[PDB]
């Protein structure tokens, strides 16, 4: 049913970003009529927005009142991917997080509530689906903002029939995640965004991979192209008011991540890994991909090896530009 | 309670119903100073006493200049501001967010630097658990109240802000003024809650608009008990903790109406129906046992006594209450 999006008008809030740019690429592949990207480039690079006849780019916050007022009821689908990137940035400035991570969703939904052409509004939430949450689980304002967007998604559906679908995912990696993308957001994580691109960049430079705690921790990585397809499946076939895990169902240890990256890149430097013991990942739960498979026919099948090969090829091909982007934060990094 | 003697206290939302009662009790307790911060969005200035120990900032707590001007000179902060209430919030979720979610966040973001604070008490909505459903929330107001609990837990864990969440519901008593504040979009601005609506109507000798035979029950709690409960939270509540401040006693709306009529001498009819098992089934009231055990707090004002006090206050102030109600006449007529 991904062809349901053929010849439709789509908005992608946060569409200049990592997941967003990949979603935009896939929408254009599927033959959408128009993509309206709304993105303030707070954590993104304009090089991730194509200069394409189906792509309209509004370089403005989705909280901007004038922008919101200017929106017309001409969208079939909306993908809400904006966030304040990410955990560490949000701890550093909870008010910057609120503006770009909680208020975004509320103001977007308040404008959309009277749009009648809307078939689905897909919200990227953070990471068997249950709708019970703990007040204690939340390590950052980012994590609270993500949860709050689910509260809003449920409310706008119940009260106003906004056809929301919540897509939960975690540990996305792949082409288009640029270290240093966007503005300085307070901490070194602006540069070193996530473990996979940090390790790829370091391995391409022939640097030893800074492996923490022997790399015993595991993550369910998911390739960004699979996430894009999962978000599309939610739009086309997800139940309004509903939620879906968009997940690989496969765990990789950080040590094995490092090893694969080193092997593919030919980075012949040491790795300080340790054997996993029963106490190392004992509490850990990963999201089941079963609901999305059963109800949407969606399966995230790109293997970690194939995904890493693609990501590494893209990173190598763009290494100079990535480095120019990272370097803009040299001063802020030095004084942190 | 006397732990607060001679302390400096801030009451955000201190001009409102619960707030004004809390401020009165704090003064009785002999606090050094109360700083009330209130934009009067749902409140009346006559609920702010002229008293040498009260300072009044007629300003939103989200105002940056006000926040920046605050100094680390408070022993206790009571955060009572909200966007009153469910109905208003549904009408305008953005007005709610500004006065109900953003309030908490910006307040906490300022206070996290303050090391004189012993306790920060947040009035949340109604054994205590910290698990919530994404589905339980009928309104933006409801979401904002829950969000404030999330923030309270976070700021304690991350920044050691000594928060205590106080959960209550169905407060009634002197100082709740029908029509208080600005028009917030719906007739609930006037007809705020069932108790003051019924008291007012009974005093005017009008039939009480009892809905569905009054089979619904509520755990009403008298406002002075809520104020003492908040104080017990401040003095002795565990940082990061939560306590139900509750009566543990249910009254049907039909019995509420009957009592109000009996006290006021309102001789008009009442359409009551008998309560059946399927009428309140599964409705849960908050246990007051944790607050009793840990803080020695119990809410002992009976419904009969509280209603008497409330009716007396209303009768005493009926003229001013009506003048306050009447400012919303045009807005009511067009709703
Ligand atoms: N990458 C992951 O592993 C991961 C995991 C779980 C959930 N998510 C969610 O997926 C979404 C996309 O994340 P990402 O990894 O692509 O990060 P990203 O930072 O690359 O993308 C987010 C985009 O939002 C934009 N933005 C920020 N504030 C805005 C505002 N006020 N108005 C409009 N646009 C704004 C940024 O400039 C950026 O382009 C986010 O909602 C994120 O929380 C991501
Ligand atoms: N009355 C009840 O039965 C009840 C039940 C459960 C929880 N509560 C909570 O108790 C607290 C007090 O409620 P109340 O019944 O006294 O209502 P209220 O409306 O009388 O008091 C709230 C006060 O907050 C003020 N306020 C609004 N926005 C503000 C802002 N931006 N900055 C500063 N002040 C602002 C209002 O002007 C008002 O004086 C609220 O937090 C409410 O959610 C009340
Ligand atoms: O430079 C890095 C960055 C992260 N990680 C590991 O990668 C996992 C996920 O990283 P995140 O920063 O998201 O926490 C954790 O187990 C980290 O210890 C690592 O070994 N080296
Ligand atoms: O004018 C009124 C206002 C409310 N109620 C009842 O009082 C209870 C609580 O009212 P609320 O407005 O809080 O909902 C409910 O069972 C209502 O039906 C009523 O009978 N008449």
């Amino acid at each position: 049913n991904a062809s349901k999006l053929a010849n439709t008008n789509v908005m992608v809030v946060g569409g200049a970003g990592f997941v967003g740019s990949n979603l935009v690429k896939r929408l254009l592949e599927l033959g959408v009529n128009q993509v309206h990207v709304v993105d303030n480039l707070l954590s993104a690079e304009k090089i991730n927005v194509p200069d394409h006849p189906a792509v309209r780019f509004s370089e403005t916050s989705i909280t901007d009142d004038a922008l919101l007022a200017s929106l017309q009821d001409e969208y079939d689908y909306v993908f809400h991917l904006a966030t304040y990137h990410g955990n560490q940035s949000s701890i550093h400035d909870p008010l910057a997080d609120h503006e770009n991570n909680t208020l975004t969703t509320l103001k977007l939904y308040e404008r959309l509530k009277h749009f009648k052409r809307l078939k689905k509004v897909v919200y990227s939430a953070a990471g068997e689906e249950t709708d019970i949450v703990s007040l204690h689980n939340n390590d950052s304002p980012y994590s609270m903002s993500k949860i709050f967007g689910e509260f809003y998604s449920v409310y706008y559906h119940k009260q106003h029939q906004l056809p929301t679908v919540r897509a939960r995912f975690q540990n996305v990696y792949g082409p288009g995640e640029i270290l240093g993308a966007g503005r300085w957001r307070g901490t070194p994580a602006t540069v070193w965004r996530n473990v996979t691109p940090t390790f790829i960049y370091k391995a391409l430079k022939g640097m030893p991979l800074p492996l923490e705690n022997g790399g015993v921790a595991t993550r369910d990585f998911i390739f960004v192209e699979d996430v894009a397809n999962g978000l599309i499946a939610c739009a086309a076939d997800g139940t309004p008011g509903g939620v879906y895990n968009i997940a690989s169902g496969k765990e990789t240890s950080i040590a094995d991540l490092a090893t694969k990256i080193n092997e593919i890149t030919g980075n012949n430097t040491e790795l300080d890994r340790l054997p996993k013991r029963p106490w190392d990942n004992s509490g850990k739960r990963f999201g089941s991909p079963e609901k999305a498979r059963r109800e949407l026919g969606f399966s995230a099948d790109v293997s970690i090896d194939d995904g890493l090969r693609k990501t590494i090829e893209w990173t190598k091909a763009n290494l100079a530009v990535i480095e120019q982007i990272m370097r803009k934060h040299d001063s802020a990094l030095a004084t942190y």
